[PDB]
């Protein structure tokens, strides 16, 4: 049996731990799926490439608004898939060989579960391929997996998730997306812009409800005019309809479609580790960690979707950096360790219109009894918005009336994830709204003027 | 004769001075040209509207890069002009009516010259219409006017400037642009993207020479591959060739074209004021002002292109704010006045690729003997750049190695004017590169990641 100084489960954000500082130790890497994690292979990077390709098609279709009459002759979907994954798939091979060919690193490519903690304090790890080995330190970065509604599993219908929908052979004529989350909105924008009729079947009343209500309400109205939104509906049964699918709803209605996409959330992969049998506490389906990303077991850390409350890559990268530093520190030297910063976590939704948010919502600030001022600035009231002929883009700012510092920022419009970065900077470093608006220059007539005027209107 | 408490020459940024604090005084406004200033009518706002329409056409034309085959059927230039100026022209009329209809404000629509200072200390102003009136305070906001090379004036050829080129009836087949400045680059991007053959005739060796050399070298190479760039050339003569023009260059060659556009710089309108006869100092062709926007004449302020070293609207607006505040203070109470801030003045060039810069260039920092670190990060090394398939976009950052503070930032690529805003914020408030890179979150996989990775690389 083998012995290792450190073992890492998951090649997503956990792959960014083995520095040159571990060149003198032996490490074991576990990856049951494709090397590189979810975001690289079937996550952020592939999706945002399809989003950009869809936005090019959307620009062509609405070009007459600006005086240019054009039309799409063809959508070479096969070349779009080959272009995206022709770049991504080789990264998984070269990144995997980078670990195998290293003599200090061993790579196990099967599902790895925790075993009983050995008498000498080292952790036993066992794979589904039959291998068994020990490790002194262990890093848990198992990520998350998609969740499919139980009624859809019982029906046995052919369905797709975010893991498999991007490598489909041909673009369908009609798609039904079940879910109201970040994935559901992003893919609805991708397919509708590429010429697909999109049908949303959501159980709630708003799309992207975990965002500020001003954003969800306005975005759902816009989405309902270009996609068929069926609110307060759940899929209860279904059957095969040739290559397509027929889905029965909870009101007796039946929807015929060519493709089913499920985007009803993801769940951490902690419940498939037997970690509690090895001393790691698990609440809900997640691994409990403290501000140093330390678990309830000595020498065992966790990061990413398996433990963090935010299922975001920029958060998983920050947590991986904390684990990378705290692994070289003594387990009890907490004052020499680094603390994970979750104070101003932002997030973006790459839909049309684009959504980006950071901090508290208006209702979240009211629930905390904070005295706030709120301004909602329109894109169309800015010189750059005039060139866009924009009539729906808004920027929402919430400030604490006492200190005058930014409490939350919510942008729904063009370049939302880029426009919010100056607001992320002010919140993270404690810059007041008054200082941010006039204590610096804003390029005229650039787009960020909509953020400047949003700060100025905070009366 | 008439008497006024304050007189303002120019309805550009100077029009944004008379608030309700002057509602109890009598004011005289002078506007020899069209009401609203240059930026509203024939400047930033109209140009950037045509720029956005050009980006729509170029997106359609290069859509095959992403798998969508499309083509422009027609470019309705007539509808583009009517859409742009259909928004702008009524603003000039309603904004002018807003001032005339006010009983405390009178608007003079002819060129206003300075007269001899009256015995009572008040300034005399006379218009070409024969009217004469006096004013206690005077605000100078005469702006600038285009400069035409003397060889072009001597030829007597029909030419266009930025003031008149946007109202052309029909899109030309071939255009020759004389100049290598901000206006020349922006219109070359506008017309070439709409299908016009663009020929640049510049006397220097780089386009946008007053920018960082890394930007000038790379942008000129890119621009020379899609526009016909003739470097080290001047127009010496010309004559009419039907509706078009033929221009002889300083090397004997002759260029035939359908439209001539001159963009060889602007000069302040101070030399048309007779200001020295009334006590206002004039060096070069600019009005001399201090850090309080005060001229050499008591009670006379100045702002905008007539005095500022920066011919930018966001700078002219900041100087107009200083004049607005310092007018209500005593002329000798300099300690109660506000100082004009010209630290870290940014600027953008709305070309393809887009250019935005703030602070010092690498060579300017070397001339000051500063110990600097420089990093040039490529758009293509970021997940968002992968979706764009970008192969030329760069962001260049210069920091002082001692303090770790940003000295200059130069971006050439997509959304350059939007990505530069966080860098403008860090420079304006004294945030170090290390703090900005890791003391805040960056949304994955958004575009500002190219700025984050640029900050990390300043080894
Ligand atoms: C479609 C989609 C789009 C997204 N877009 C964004 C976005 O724009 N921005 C953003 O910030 N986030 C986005 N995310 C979220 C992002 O994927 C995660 O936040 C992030 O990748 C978490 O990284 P991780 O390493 O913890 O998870 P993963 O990358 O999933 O790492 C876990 C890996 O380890 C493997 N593994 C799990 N358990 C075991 C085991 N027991 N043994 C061996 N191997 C195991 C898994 O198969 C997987 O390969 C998106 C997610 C999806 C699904
Ligand atoms: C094509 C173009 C594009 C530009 N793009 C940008 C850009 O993207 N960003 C940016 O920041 N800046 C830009 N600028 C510069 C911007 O227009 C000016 O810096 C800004 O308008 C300065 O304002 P001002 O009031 O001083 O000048 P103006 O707005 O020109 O004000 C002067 C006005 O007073 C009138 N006047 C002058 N003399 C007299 C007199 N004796 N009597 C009566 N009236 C008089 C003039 O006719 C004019 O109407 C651009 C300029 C041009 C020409
Ligand atoms: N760009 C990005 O930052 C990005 C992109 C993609 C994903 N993500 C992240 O990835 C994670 C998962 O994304 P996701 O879109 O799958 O989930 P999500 O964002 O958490 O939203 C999932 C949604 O599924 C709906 N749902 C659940 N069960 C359902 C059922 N049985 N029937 C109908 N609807 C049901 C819920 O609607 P109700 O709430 O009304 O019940 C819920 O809001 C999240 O952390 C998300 O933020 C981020
Ligand atoms: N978005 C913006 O911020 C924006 C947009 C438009 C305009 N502006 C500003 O508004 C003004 C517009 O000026 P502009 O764009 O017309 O010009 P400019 O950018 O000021 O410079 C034009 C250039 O033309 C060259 N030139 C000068 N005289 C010439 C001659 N006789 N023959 C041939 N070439 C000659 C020079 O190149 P060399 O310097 O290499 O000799 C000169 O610098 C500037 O202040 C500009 O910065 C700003």
């Amino acid at each position: 049996m083998e012995t290792y100084d450190i073992a890492i489960i998951g090649t997503g954000s956990g792959n960014s731990i083995l520095d040159e500082r571990y060149a003198s130790k032996r490490a074991a890497i576990c990856e049951q799926g494709t090397f590189g994690g979810t975001c690289l292979n079937v996550g952020c990077i592939p999706t945002k490439m399809f989003v950009y390709a869809a936005e090019v098609a959307k620009t062509i279709r609405g070009a007459s608004r600006y005086g240019i009459d054009a039309h799409i002759d063809r959508v070479r979907w096969d070349d779009v898939v080959s272009r995206v994954f022709g770049r991504i798939d080789p990264i998984a091979l070269s990144g995997e060989d980078y670990r195998r060919c290293a003599p200090n690193i061993d790579v196990y490519r099967t599902h790895t579960r925790f075993g009983p903690v050995q008498a000498d304090g080292r952790y036993l790890l066992r794979t589904d391929a039959g291998e068994e080995f020990t490790a002194e330190q262990v890093v848990i970065a198992a990520g998350s997996r998609p969740v499919i509604p139980p009624a859809i599993l019982a029906s046995g219908v052919d369905y797709h998730t975010s893991d498999t929908v991007m490598r489909i052979a041909e673009l369908p004529e009609h798609i039904v997306i079940v879910g109201s989350g970040f994935i559901a909105a992003e893919f609805a924008h991708v397919f509708s812009a590429l010429g697909v009729r999109v049908t949303l079947v959501i159980r709630g009343s708003c799309l992207l409800r975990h965002c500020d209500d001003t954003i969800c309400e306005r975005f759902t109205r816009i989405a309902s005019t270009k996609w068929e939104l069926r609110t307060h509906r759940n899929v209860v049964d279904g059957q095969q309809r040739g290559s397509g699918v027929a889905l029965r709803l909870d009101d007796g209605c039946t929807i015929n479609a060519d493709l089913l996409l499920v985007a009803t959330g993801r769940v951490s992969n902690a419940d498939l580790l037997d970690a509690e049998q090895a001393g790691v506490d698990v609440e809900d389906g997640r691994v409990i960690v403290d501000e140093y990303q330390r678990t309830s077991a000595r020498g065992v850390f966790a990061l990413g979707d398996v433990s963090s409350p935010y299922l975001l890559k920029h958060v998983a990268n920050h947590e991986a950096r904390v684990v990378q530093h705290n692994l070289l520190c003594d387990w009890e030297d907490t004052q020499s360790m680094i603390v994970t910063d979750h104070r101003y976590v932002p997030a973006a939704v790459f839909t049309d219109p684009q959504i980006a948010a950071v901090g508290l919502t208006e209702n979240q600030a009211v629930a905390k009894g904070l005295d706030i001022s709120v301004k909602i600035q329109d894109y169309g009231d800015v010189a750059y918005g005039w060139a866009m002929e924009d009539t729906s883009g808004i920027v929402k700012l919430i400030t604490e009336r006492g200190s005058g510092r930014l409490l939350g920022a919510h942008i729904m419009g063009y370049q939302a994830s880029s426009l919010i970065q100056p607001l992320i900077q002010a919140m993270s470093f404690g810059l007041t709204a008054a200082e941010m608006a006039r204590g610096q220059y804003w390029i005229h007539p650039a787009l960020p003027e909509v953020v400047e005027n949003a700060l100025l209107g905070l009366r």
